[PDB]
Parts: structure tokens; C-alpha cells; sequence
């Protein structure tokens, strides 16, 4: 699996189904748990855009700082779907607020994120595979 292409699948998923312009059952499961998660926790995501300050000096800063709170506890597949959502977040509001640039800088912090510090704990929980078997078809 490929955390680049699980990144920007997810992305391109998150702006095209809100109307914005930019291994598969791995791909397919994420956007039906991302989605769940969104119905779920709509006051989270409102509180979310709103307060979320963005500029292309402070994205990354901004990022870092609610990753860092998502998995201060610990990791679990549901704050990995929780950390694509924010994501997708973070890619809509910088669309909306005319900073698209920022989209192809949030897909790189996402992928390095997935490669260097949830990794470990992804491959010790059985993998994406096992993300599948618990919450796809
Ligand atoms: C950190 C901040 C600064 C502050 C707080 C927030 C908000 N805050 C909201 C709560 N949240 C957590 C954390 C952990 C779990 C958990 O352990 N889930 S879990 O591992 O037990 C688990 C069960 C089910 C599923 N899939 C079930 C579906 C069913 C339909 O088919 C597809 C699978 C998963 N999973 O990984 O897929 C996995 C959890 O529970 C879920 C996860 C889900 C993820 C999806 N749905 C799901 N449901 C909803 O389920 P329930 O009905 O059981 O409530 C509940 C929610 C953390 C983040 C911040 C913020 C972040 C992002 C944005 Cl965009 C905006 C703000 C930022």
C-alpha cells in the first residue's frame, strides 16, 4: 500500500464531492468511513472550519497542532479516519479561501505524517488490511 496514493485518492474524494476542483477496497472503505465520521460529528467539523486560521505561513503550524492533539492518547483507526477528515478540512477551507496552492502542500504533510509517524503503529495493527476486514465490505 501506498500512503501517497491512499492521501491523494482521499483528497481528490473530499474536494470533488463538495464541488471543488483539483488497493482499491482500501481506497472505497476510507470514503465510506470518512463520510460516517462526517455524519457523525458535523458539530466537530463546523467548529472546525470556522475557527481554523489559514494562511501559507501558518498551514503547516496549524496542521501539526491539531495532529498533535488527535493522537496525544494514542493512535486508533478511528482518529486515522478523523486525521484524513481534518485533512480534507484543511484542503476545502484552502480552497475556499483562495489558497489552492496550499492542497498540494497538505497532501505532502499528510503522506509524511502516514509514513514517518503513524506507520509503526498501522503496520503493528494488521496493516490497512485490517482496517478493511474490521470497517469494509
Ligand atoms: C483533536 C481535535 C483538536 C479535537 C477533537 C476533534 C473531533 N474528534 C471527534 C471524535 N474523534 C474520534 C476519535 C476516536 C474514535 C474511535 O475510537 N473510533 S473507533 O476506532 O472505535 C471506530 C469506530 C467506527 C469506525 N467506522 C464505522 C463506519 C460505519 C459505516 O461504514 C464505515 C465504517 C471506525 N473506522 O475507523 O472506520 C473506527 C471516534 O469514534 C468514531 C470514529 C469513526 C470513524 C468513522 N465513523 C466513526 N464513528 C462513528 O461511529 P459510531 O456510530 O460508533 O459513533 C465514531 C471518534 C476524534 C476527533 C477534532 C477534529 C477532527 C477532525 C475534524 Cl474533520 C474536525 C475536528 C480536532
Amino acid at each position: 500500500y501506498d500512503n501517497r496514493e491512499i492521501v491523494m485518492k482521499y483528497i481528490h474524494y473530499k474536494l470533488s464531492q463538495k464541488g471543488y476542483e483539483w488497493s482499491e477496497v482500501v481506497h472505497l472503505t476510507l470514503r465510506q468511513a470518512g463520510d460516517d465520521f462526517s455524519r457523525r460529528y458535523r458539530r466537530d467539523f463546523a467548529e472546525m472550519s470556522s475557527q481554523l486560521h489559514l494562511t501559507p505561513f501558518t498551514a503547516r503550524g496549524r496542521f501539526a497542532t491539531v495532529v498533535e492533539e488527535l493522537f496525544r492518547d494514542g493512535v486508533n483507526w478511528g482518529r486515522i479516519v478523523a486525521f484524513f477528515e481534518f485533512g480534507g478540512v484543511m484542503c476545502v477551507e484552502s480552497v475556499n479561501r483562495e489558497m489552492s496552492p496550499l492542497v498540494d502542500n497538505i497532501a505532502l504533510w499528510m503522506t509524511e505524517y502516514l509514513n514517518r509517524h503513524l506507520h509503526t503503529w498501522i503496520q503493528d495493527n494488521g496493516g490497512w488490511d485490517a482496517f478493511v476486514e474490521l470497517y469494509g465490505p
